[PDB]
């Protein structure tokens, strides 16, 4: 029976309720959690609050340290955490480790900015007057977190806020909890102090609700769906919280009449069917130029067959289930959506069938072929083991068909033309571009999406930047 | 009778709706303007759409070359413009030439900025890639300003947006927006393409509504009240627009026990009576250390005697009119609600009586005394010449009452304690500081507040950086 890490105690939600988290694998029960509602916010965001005042006045190279020591115990425990993951969640091991892995990088990228937070001194048109633009921290920051990648996820956001002077209550999301929660445990042996980091789980409509929009948050960094994104944009009106989100994404692939068809091949497996599908930057659409269709099509498909289907822990496993039911059946609905609407299914379509897969959420690898660009799989976001492909004849064509969506995150392309390559930059409208390569980011870049994936955008310089506030001084002598 | 700057051509309103323009010294008619609905918003974001794709190809050292020439027509028709700021908006004469100089200014510090647009190029892990993060236009600009000024918020915004690469669309305040739409002759005059510059009018509720939700829009940048902000923040969760907001303010004006009395009362002085009030970082509320109280305030209300209110086009008027009957109607309420809760009025607290007064919407400068830190005044802005004085005995005392507020763009203090005004960087909740002088800030500096003041910040490196989209890619060879 898990409880919630609340300025350093370990309590219960005061509604009283709780919940089960439930193995997508195998459909047992892992745990229990709290299901606290909105009368838990108060209390939680007002022990940050106070937590924060004095991590605040540390200097930066200090709260670092801590962080970095709370980054390692987490690799510490990589096993027991990464194994926790694929039970809640149900990604293969090896994802699993990585992610564990990029929970702890995350946090030790963010502890390289310590001293580099830098504020400005700008010249005034007056003399004997200094200008001066410093870099403090905001004050408490919400994050909420997915279930695709949600301990990696949590990393990404405790580590900035935290370096930067604010303290953070996480709410990770009730699909896929624990390991985050183990958190909890892993802060109080690295000695973050109590109430500088908090860990939270209840419902997104009360709890989360409550939490995103009230006085004492200064700022919100989420992960999700577009609507959600959506309530939390309405919710900081009353605020005025600075709101970070990563939301939807129908990411194209793009294969050139000239690109290195067993290198794109293996990009475009992996970008679709990594994590089951559940990335934000999936390969969602695929796009073949007519010249080198056929050949590039028995090549994919051939890595596509092999694709074996199974226990997330059993090594031989390239692909796990779905994270629940409702995601199970949508798999299920989107597919006879697209048979109706005229597509073809080249491969898959199913629910796995065998008595090995009885229980847990399984779903087939699926290409479909002669799908056309008004077809409603080209548009709606998937998030799961499905890909359409779709035939192009020119770039033009292809630019289109890349920019007809309400998204805008990531896309992929497959090119040895510069001049394609350089025209991206003007006319594709994605935030996050792979040239030659499948999808994953760094620590280091900026992931940013247009249109309705998302405002802020994460990581990097200009991530880690948005957790910071400023205050300018005008002085004069 | 004024039509809508759009496309390049001058439009009605689609609904055939007008209202005037009425000058608040005299209460005279000065012109017409169209009354546009939402009718009219999706037609104004395409064209603006439309002519922004071809601005964003000219490069951007061209694109300033044409602005800075904008800017200097504008400063041509100095006198006109200035004289028309007067009638419509009724701020003193100097005070409207020195807002037609700020307006070219902020347009020639924007233009500063077109080489300096740089990407980063970041180091990868992976053994032969490249990562770098470019800058590029958003997109399509909605600015809607307020009518304290008018003419300095539209280049305040026009300039940055423009010069970026993006294309604009000005709303401003209906109360005030005469000298607003004269610029779509100078912008024709000054070569900026069709379409790139757009200057409409009309209701908050229904085309300003329209405006900042629509899909079409990629940032809104606004001056205003607090609950127009919010509102805005709301209408954003539709398209997920980047949103720049100033609104409220309740900035206290800090004299301390060492401060140099004639320095401190003169900056006090203006801070709140420059431009009647109606200054977004207007000395709002009065704190004065006990131990200087008595010569402080004789020295300081020596002057508010002095000050002379009348014709702005007056070079003797020291304080114009309020900006409406509206405004005017509220001094009253506020000074009524002052005394009734048990508060001082010291000097003022009446409109003017004179044959001179007749017409026009006129308020006397106005100080409290005997207010205590809960009244309503010390919490309300009243963005007009009324000033609340509170005694303080000790630095934590006064550091607690400017915090207590719902607000946190500007602050002044007066001090020759330096380890006073450290301190201010980690217990002062405001985010613009003026030391030892009066408000006023400067193009380079970053105006931005916390609290219910707004969002995103406007001015400088970090203002102009809003007015851009960044763009991810990661290449390998």
């Amino acid at each position: 029976q898990y409880q919630m890490y609340v300025g350093g105690e370990w309590i219960d939600a005061s509604n009283g309720q709780t919940e089960p988290v439930v193995s997508p694998i195998n459909e047992e029960v892992l745990a229990y959690i709290q299901d606290a509602d909105a009368s838990d916010a108060e209390r939680v965001l007002a022990v940050a609050t106070t937590a924060q005042k004095e991590w605040a006045k540390q200097p930066a190279r200090q709260r670092a340290e801590v962080l970095r020591k709370f980054a390692q115990l987490i690799r510490d425990n990589k096993q027991y955490l990464a194994e926790l993951l694929v039970k809640e969640q149900g990604k293969l091991l090896k994802v699993a480790l990585g992610e564990v892995e990029a929970t702890s990088t995350f946090i030790e990228y963010a502890c390289d900015w310590a001293r580099q937070m830098d504020g400005d001194i700008v010249k005034s048109d007056n003399a004997n007057e200094q200008i001066m633009i410093h870099k403090i921290p905001r004050g408490v920051v919400v994050a909420i977190t997915a279930w695709n990648f949600p301990l990696a996820l949590a990393g990404r956001k405790i580590g900035p806020a935290l370096v930067a002077g604010n303290s953070i209550v996480v709410k990770p999301t009730s699909e896929t909890p624990l390991a985050t929660l183990e958190l909890g445990y892993l802060a109080e042996q690295a000695g973050i102090p109590a109430g500088v980091l908090n860990i939270v789980t209840g419902g997104g409509r009360t709890l989360g609700n409550e939490l995103v929009g009230h006085r004492m948050t200064n700022m919100v960094s989420m992960t999700g769906s577009t609507p959600a994104g959506q309530s939390i944009i309405r919710a900081s009106a009353n605020n005025m919280a600075h709101v970070q989100l990563e939301l939807g994404g129908k990411a194209p692939f793009i294969v050139m009449e000239d690109a290195d068809l067993e290198q794109a091949a293996a990009a475009a497996l992996h970008s679709r069917f990594d994590n089951c599908g559940q990335v934000c930057t999936c390969n969602e659409r695929m796009y073949v130029h007519g010249a080198v269709y056929d050949e590039f099509m028995r090549i994919f498909m051939g890595k596509v067959e092999a694709i074996k289907v199974g226990d997330p822990m059993d090594p031989a496993s390239d692909m796990g289930p779905k994270v629940n039911a409702n995601e199970l059946a949508h798999m299920e609905e989107l597919v006879a959506e697209a048979v109706d609407e005229g597509a073809t299914v080249l491969f898959g379509g199913k629910k796995l069938e065998g008595p090995e897969f009885e229980k847990g959420f399984w779903f087939e690898p699926t290409v479909l072929t002669n799908v056309t660009q008004d077809m409603t799989i080209v548009h709606e976001e998937s998030f799961g083991p499905i890909l359409p492909v779709i035939k192009f004849d020119s770039f033009d064509e292809v630019i289109e068909y890349a920019n007809d969506s309400d998204y805008g995150l990531a896309a992929m392309i497959c090119t040895q033309n510069m001049h394609y390559i350089n025209r991206l930059l003007t006319e594709l409208e994605s935030g996050e571009i792979y040239v030659n390569r499948g999808h994953g980011e760094q620590h280091q870049g900026f992931h940013n999406g247009y249109k309705l994936s998302g405002t802020g955008g994460e990581d990097g310089k200009y991530g880690f930047e948005q957790y910071l506030e400023k205050k300018t001084f005008y002085i004069n002598y």
